[PDB]
């Protein structure tokens, strides 16, 4: 055949295809997710969410070296509480476990990035995202109380306050906290472009929010790519540091979108019921389990994501798989 | 102060410069130019390159070896010729030095990506990149010789050819020569954008060019921008398979308009006048060689080169400062 | 060969590329670096910038009507401080030498276009660029100062203050310094896109910094193209007059970014460690100084820049190589 | 008043003027156009373009050694003819005033770069670009001679065919004449962008055409910006080595257009009514001469030209108002 | 000849010409300005603009109708003041010229679209465009009586104001004042972009201007494209009604630029020394005078401009050659 152009001269040996490899991944793509309860004794295995265990407080300190000897170079943190309310008000206690999870990761690991997942769906009686009204999630009143659980967890610690809850103008609230409090320099990874989505099911499950009911006044559509974007250049029109399109692995198009809408960086979130469906699908032998996940996490950085939150990732530390 | 906005906060501490850092830097993105001497006994020190040696032919599969344990991915061929002529013609022999550069390396370390640098400005009584003529180098037939030369180095083992004569229409003669000889699957590692530069004065010594004399009516002028991408772009259009902008230090503006104007990958070339400016300060210890050396790579990955030619890559493989 | 596009046409002779060059090189584009030494007698040469020496106070006049009468049109004035403090405060006295820098140059050579660095790194006991606190270099007691001292510059005569530092919001505290004290017309040659960069060496030499550490927490990193043009669009969006990218010669890819993304002026500086490696490699015969330093300025102009900071351009300019 | 943004910072003296000068002019920008008569002894001024002389052929020698000492880097022929004939058929004699005007300043001045204006408006009976039939100007018959004038022009010497009848596809047609009769190296500026303009008047006179009628049917709409692109667009297809706009002066928008829609290079023609009105106005007293002609060439060169075509050129180099 | 692209197919003839035609040029382009002299009885011939004449006050009322009957739609008033002082006092009088100007037009033809120049050249003994300072044209002392004339201007009947100072915040200063005084409906024309043109000399002859000296401390330079554009977009920042590029006939490259820019309307205008340009060539037979206007202001309407300040407009109206 006369054909001037083969794209596969490039892709004869593994030397030229590492060569020519346009997409890299390493530990300093990766955030790892923990999930912490207070008051317990035992690791509690996560049943929806193979290989991942709720870590006792009395364990934290302990968990984070072993994190860090990994060479892990930050994580977010969630609580498991044993203190709901209406308000979810344990959230912005000095001492309550939003501050006591951030304070024991940064004492013990001091160059340990510490990221505090910021909301109310797991301190809440009721499980929503907030402060709940005859209307539904009250937004402003939300922002409040935001305001004041960033403030709580920065004096503990936190490198950043990233606020999942979904709320209008919650960068702003955020920041104008943490500045009128003299946090100046704690940053915001806002969860920007943060999905109504079906994939959080395992999270449900591993974090104990009580709600019954969706997120759907808050959270946005999954079809909505338009609105999408314009939730992220909000953020950064109200100074967030770091955005994020969360879920991430069925929302590539987005990632890509916002790359080359912002020049701030952008993080990506594996989500749980992303996670489980490797898992499942590999204990079943359909799938490797090392080459889907290498390859499901590359693609997110191919997107265009700096940073990327997966559950896999101290598994890919320990075992010299990234470095 | 009352900024929103803080840069700064990114930049507090190790751990949050490398999470948040835009370029990497890896073995994987270097190619090593080598020196190789028929009809020598012993290394000889090239004085303007210091730490670079011509290989005598007899201790290349040597060398070779070594380069390979290192774990260098590729090589670039030079030729110091003891058969110089009129036309360059033992650049196109069976069994001339072009030829034997790549079948020794071939031979020795199969896995290896050889790249054979096609020109006669090595093989020239003369020292000109081809045939020359009343009315200076003849464009044409110094494209005739560009395939045959071709032909004998892909038959030799070569997985590029990268011709570096700066002849119009040097990509498109090389490619039909290819594929009418049966080497369809041989590559071209095109210097598509090569301007008249100032930075090869080293380069003069350690490959032997007989040139009195200069480039100017075939190299590309310097300050000439729009003409540099053309140039390159003419050569997507003749089936490169690699593009490549050099040098490459005074040229990231270069590097980076060309990343935006084709999908191909693209090369770029750390130069010899380069390798001797970061040599001789840092042997007067003017800058600390290994921080300027990672530097200056990086800045070339960041411009937006998929591969950098570089003399250094030996040193940094051997030390364990990439990998 | 059927090649109906043949760039040599135009690259025949010296006269056609002349024609057809795209990119010119004028004493207009220069701006020349000065140190000067307070309380000293004779001039002092900096070693790792062969050719280069501080300037005795005393001789000061003499020196800017020689640079004047070479046809250079600015100066950026470095003093070396014999008052150094823990807050760099001599650098805000109204007699102090940044101030007296200044004046000595404007009284001398009205016309002279003089524009002042604005830090404290050379004014500081630790030699940070600011006022160190036990978190590390304090930005907002910095900006404070550095209005301060931005005040007296341009009391003194300076035509830019041009702020060297890297604080965050730097360009709209030294503008509202400015105004307040009704110095309307007093400019800002930001130096905007600062890079910790590895090429300041000969630059520690010859301005005699104290500092032991390095200023990564401030400076940003190399590799962050995406950064690098949102840092000069923040001082864009404060009002200053002009840009900058430095260093410069490594980082084209960056000036040409800038360049498409704004219309504002832009100087790039060809920093200490640039001028060293170029001298280096000249003083060991490996390249020819001229035509180095030529195509390397020619490079900076090629990439976008209006302006370069040069430490060659008075001998450019005594030689009547630019005019 | 507050205002962060003051532009007239930088106006405030001639020297800030000229370090922030975005656009420069130099001889290197320019080419002269002559007029040479054969069969004359006598220079004959042409009234309506005061101070412009034809040349007579005899002294072309002379006259083509003073442009070359004035520094004038290459000049565009166009003949004044005592042999016109139904077909132009002098202009592709071997011997014809076109290959003596090219032969002679080639000979005289072998640096000289030589752009012969291609046509038979100045060679034809009744006066048209071309071959004249019952439909009008027939636009094949007209190629085929265009590419016999080429030749000619071309083996006696010319630089550049410079094809300005308008014709459909002549700079295909002359390209594949000047390449079939082995002149691969003679250039092509197309008049790729030639409108039918009623600039054009005192050139009538000064170069003797004998047309009673206009040349709209192959002469494009001055109105018509769309296809104005379009007519240049085809011709960098067709292999042409540098583009025009002519009209000049009132087609700036043109000029831009053209130049973010190509990388060729683009040339400009100041046309003779430009030209006359200038020198009339100026000799009425309205305005300055030189301060007009200089911003009238600046702003060509603004616009994008890389070459201006110019009938002041050689009294400004011989005055050294341009370099 | 093989050619399947023939754009000589469209220019047949007249017909196809103007079925095809891209711009148009009606009377709805135009805008007259107009020299108004207070206290003489006589019209005042204006040599350098042949075929101009300033117009006496007392015969103001009769012109405004003739040039309303050509239908005319809008003119441009420009004053030759009898009462000049040292900071052109009489421009802000409730009944000085400025104001009666304005009045009359709009008392006479209340439908005539009355625009006002605003400046202060015209009425300062010194003949600068504002307040002269020690430190020269002083911006902000300026400002405040651009304020205050734009009131008596709108008080008096002006659509639009006008400012022709070129002073850096004058929109926003003189939107302000209107605003204030309860003229929100009242328009600002901007002379956004205005150069220090050396095409201006007749209009001195024309409007009187005391001036010795030059604009160049305020009036942009020629040659800066970029800041060209930028001195429009904040402009339309400050909330200008249309913006405007001038000169215009040398500038059409900057009009189309920034109509590319923005969605504001853009006027443009055709300076004095181009209608002097265009009239002295014609008197002189070099140019057919007719031709050439259409060209030039079909030219000015191609390149983007929606209206156009032209001195042959009412000409052009009264001939019927437009309507
Ligand atoms: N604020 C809630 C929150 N923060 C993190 C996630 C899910 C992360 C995962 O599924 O791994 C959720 C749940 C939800 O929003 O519905
Ligand atoms: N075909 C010549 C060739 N191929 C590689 C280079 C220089 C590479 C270097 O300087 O390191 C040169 C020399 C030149 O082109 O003038
Ligand atoms: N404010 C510091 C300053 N201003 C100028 C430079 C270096 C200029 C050169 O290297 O020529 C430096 C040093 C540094 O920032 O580390
Ligand atoms: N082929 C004709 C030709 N070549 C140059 C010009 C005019 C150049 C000038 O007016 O200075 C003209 C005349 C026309 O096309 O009508
Ligand atoms: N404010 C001055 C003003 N307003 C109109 C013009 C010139 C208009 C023309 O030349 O037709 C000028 C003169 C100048 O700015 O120098
Ligand atoms: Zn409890
Ligand atoms: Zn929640
Ligand atoms: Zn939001
Ligand atoms: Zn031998
Ligand atoms: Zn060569
Ligand atoms: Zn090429
Ligand atoms: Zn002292
Ligand atoms: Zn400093
Ligand atoms: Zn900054
Ligand atoms: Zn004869
Ligand atoms: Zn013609
Ligand atoms: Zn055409
Ligand atoms: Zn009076
Ligand atoms: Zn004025
Ligand atoms: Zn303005």
């Amino acid at each position: 055949t006369d054909l001037i152009q083969r794209p596969r001269r490039l892709r004869k040996s593994p030397a030229l295809r590492a060569m020519f490899e346009e997409t890299t991944l390493s530990l300093n793509d990766l955030v790892l997710p923990i999930f912490v309860e207070e008051e317990i004794d035992d690791y509690k295995a996560v049943e929806a969410m193979p290989g991942v265990m709720r870590i006792p407080e009395k364990h934290l300190a302990r968990e984070i070296e072993r994190i860090a000897n990994a060479g892990i170079r930050s994580v977010m943190t969630f609580g498991i509480s044993h203190h709901t309310d209406e308000t979810g008000s344990d959230a912005w206690r000095e001492d309550g476990l939003v501050a006591r999870m951030s304070r024991i990761c940064k004492q013990t690991v001091p160059e340990m990035i510490v990221m505090s997942d910021t909301c109310f769906c797991e301190y809440t009686s009721h499980g929503h995202c907030g402060v709940l009204c005859e209307h539904g999630v009250d937004n402003d009143a939300t922002l409040e109380n935001l305001g004041k659980q960033a403030v709580v967890a920065a004096a503990a610690g936190a490198d950043f306050i990233a606020p999942s809850a979904a709320m209008d103008g919650q960068v702003q609230a955020i920041r104008q906290a943490l500045d009128a409090a003299g946090f100046k320099d704690t940053a915001i990874m806002s969860y920007s472009t943060k999905f109504a989505s079906s994939f959080y099911g395992p999270f449900r499950e591993a974090a104990g929010s009580a709600l019954k009911g969706d997120r759907k006044s808050y959270q946005m559509n999954p079809m909505n790519r338009r609105e999408a974007i314009r939730e992220s250049l909000l953020d950064e029109a109200q100074g967030a540091d770091c955005l994020m399109v969360k879920p991430a692995g069925a929302y590539l198009d987005i990632v890509r979108e916002l790359r080359e809408r912002t020049e701030l960086p952008i993080g990506a979130y594996q989500v749980s019921g992303e996670y489980a469906m490797i898992k499942f699908a590999a204990l079943a032998g359909a799938i490797d389990e090392e080459k889907v996940v290498l390859e499901s996490l590359g693609s997110i950085k191919r997107a265009g994501a700096d940073l990327i939150f997966s559950y896999f990732a101290l598994d890919l530390a320990e075992k010299k798989i990234l470095r």
